[PDB]
């Protein structure tokens, strides 16, 4: 694996906020199958006052088998499998989002990368596995009103290859740095399949 990369749209409007704001989003390689853990400081990011939510992006060649949140409860079965079911709508708390159903729209592909790590600074890096288009599933969890560590585990079966990006973001739903776009902030990974 690779090191780790960490950046945010938060600026000089967070005062002494914005350097642990942009480091908050982290993601280790833990072991045909890719598990991998995410883990979100929330500490700084008024969840509490006003929620937030978090996106797990995964690539081509990677299926998720496996999601469990920072209680140790298995989540998987709560995300849709079809993007335009019922079950995915704006409201709901799991959404699930995938380059195959759509990419266009509220539930399409890349307008949820465009709310999601599009709005975090990204690297050049992050932006090629954008653009090359390496990534294909979105995983989100709206209602984080947590103030401490988060910490989530990801297994997922090797479909595919040697390349293997790893993305998770966090942001607010209320609370904008200076040029009016939501707080938010990206950490990703590469694993390399020697
Ligand atoms: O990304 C998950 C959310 O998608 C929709 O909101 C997006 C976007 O994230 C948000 O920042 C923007 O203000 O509006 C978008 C839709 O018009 C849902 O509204 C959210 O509840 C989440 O599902």
């Amino acid at each position: 694996q690779s090191p780790l990369i960490q950046t945010s749209n938060a600026d000089y409007k967070s005062g002494k906020d914005q350097e642990k704001l942009r480091t908050s989003v982290s993601i280790n390689l833990l072991k045909g199958q890719i598990q991998w853990k995410v883990t979100f400081d929330t500490s700084e990011w008024s969840f509490n006052v006003k929620h937030g939510g978090v996106y797990f992006i995964l690539p081509n060649g990677l299926d998720l088998t496996k999601i469990v949140d920072n209680n140790q409860h298995d989540i998987t079965a709560s995300f849709p499998t079809d993007i335009n079911d019922y079950r995915n709508s704006g409201q709901e708390k799991y959404r699930f989002f995938s380059s195959k159903q759509g990419l266009d729209n509220e539930n399409g592909f890349n307008s949820q990368w465009n709310w999601s790590a599009g709005q975090a600074n990204p690297s050049e890096t992050v932006n090629s596995w954008k653009s090359g288009n390496r990534l294909s599933k979105i995983y989100f969890i709206n209602q984080i009103t947590d103030t401490t560590e988060l910490t989530y585990t990801l297994t997922a079966k090797v479909t595919e290859q040697q390349s293997f990006p790893l993305l998770a973001v966090m942001k607010s739903f209320t609370y904008t740095n200076s040029k009016s776009t939501e707080v938010t902030s990206l950490g990703a990974r590469e694993i390399t399949l020697e």
